[PDB]
């Protein structure tokens, strides 16, 4: 390797959130997570070493996104980490990700492509 530009995880933001984030025929898994929020200060390295692993596959595309930092309404994030699956939909459709949020769990709801339980609200 003389030098690589390429990483393990996309950086979405809210300029082009939309735009790479929600995309067709592709399993895109946004993180929302805090430059402040301690709980997510450790989901940094964890979310690193999940998106190397679905960097280079077919859809599913691993994403992080600072919703401290950028804003969407595609989008309402009221706490942290928070995750979000988003579909191989052509329209903004969204999935909340109720798992173990354990770098191994990933793979479990991606891998399975995003089948989760209708949960009470």
């Amino acid at each position: 390797g003389s030098s690589g530009s390429s990483g393990p995880v996309k950086v979405l933001v809210g300029k082009n959130f939309e735009d790479v984030a929600f995309d067709e025929k592709k399993n895109v898994f946004v993180e929302f997570y805090a430059p402040w929020c301690g709980h997510c200060k450790q989901l940094a390295p964890i979310w690193d070493k999940l998106g190397e692993t679905y960097k280079d596959h077919e859809n599913i595309v691993i994403a992080k996104m600072d919703s401290t930092a950028n804003e969407v309404e595609a989008v309402k994030v009221h706490s942290f980490p928070t995750l979000k699956f988003f579909p191989a939909s052509a329209d903004r459709t969204v999935i909340d990700y109720n798992g173990e949020r354990t770098l191994d769990g990933f793979k479990k709801f991606l891998e399975s492509g995003g089948q989760s339980g209708p949960s009470s609200g």
